[PDB]
């Protein structure tokens, strides 16, 4: 599989200064030199220019259209960027490629949130909500189809800051979430084993992971840090076990931000998951 990077400096779904340079940080700590040196052609498609709603809109729509195009010609897209809002633009570029798309939303939180029930309204917050879809029209409706996803085909892992509305929608709409309590009660293995065979009937698996998924003290350079997260060691177990499966036909990086960071920890942290989810092996 030829690997297509694509940069989405989008900071605009979220109210945090520096989540934009994401991509930079990651590509710094030298993401495709590491790609390259396990084997991999990776192409690097650069980054896609921004300039709420609108701008969140348009940004979307093209980088929609850039995976949409790294699928066609089979390739794998490798999104990587800001907040995790752009998740809106790279589901809708990869549903319609897969009659039964599933999703692993690696994330402390559940982003299952609307602009009525937000009590921000940052749109970082809504991508999963959009995309299933409940949510601003013109969101949803991205790309001209909705919803992307079905509840049942989406595996959160790592909810830990979930309260109020998204609960009840996660129990309503039949979702499977393993929050903190599950990784601690079965352990990260048999979290990874029960979502890939729950997830065995899906035409291809996208991978969207939130680094605040892991907790502050391997992951700080995120804006919405949660405490009592997945560890560093958990976090690459379960991208070995991805891998190996082979489910995995797209993902995105987000919510890095080296204003928030140290010394790039955390944007190295994501270069590191990468690996290990495209195969590299310690022995
Ligand atoms: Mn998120
Ligand atoms: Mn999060």
């Amino acid at each position: 599989k030829t690997i297509s990077v694509i940069g989405m400096p989008m900071d605009l779904g979220q109210a945090r200064r520096g989540v934009d340079m994401g991509p930079s940080a990651i590509r710094y700590a030298h993401l495709i030199e590491r790609l390259s040196d396990m084997g991999y052609t990776v192409e690097d498609l650069g980054d896609i220019p921004i300039n709420n709603l609108n701008s969140v809109l348009a940004g979307n729509e093209k980088l929609a259209q850039k995976v949409n195009k790294v699928i066609e010609e089979k390739k794998f897209p490798l999104v990587l960027g800001g907040d995790h809002s752009i998740a809106i633009g790279t589901l809708a570029g990869t549903a319609k490629h897969y009659d039964n798309l599933g999703v692993i939303w690696y994330d402390a939180h559940g982003d299952l949130n609307t602009l009525e029930t937000s009590p921000s309204g940052n749109i970082h917050g809504m991508p999963l909500a959009v995309s299933l879809g409940i949510g601003h029209e013109s969101l949803v409706n991205l790309e001209g189809y909705a919803p992307k996803i079905k509840p049942e085909n989406v595996v959160i892992i790592g909810a830990r800051s979930l309260d109020e509305g998204e609960r009840k929608y996660i129990k309503e709409s039949g979702m499977k979430v393993y929050t903190m309590h599950e990784i601690d009660r079965l352990g990260m293995t048999k979290v990874i084993e029960e979502t890939l065979d729950y997830l065995s009937a899906c035409d291809g698996v996208h991978l969207s992971l939130d680094l605040d998924g892991l907790d502050p003290n391997d992951a700080p350079g995120v804006g919405t840090p949660v405490v009592g997260g997945i560890s560093y060691r958990e976090s690459h177990l379960a991208m070995e076990m991805l891998y190996d499966a082979g489910i995995i036909t797209s993902a995105e990086f987000v919510e890095v931000n080296p204003i928030l960071d140290h010394k790039n920890k955390t944007g190295k942290t994501a270069v590191e998951l990468v690996e290990s989810l495209l195969g590299k092996k310690l022995l």
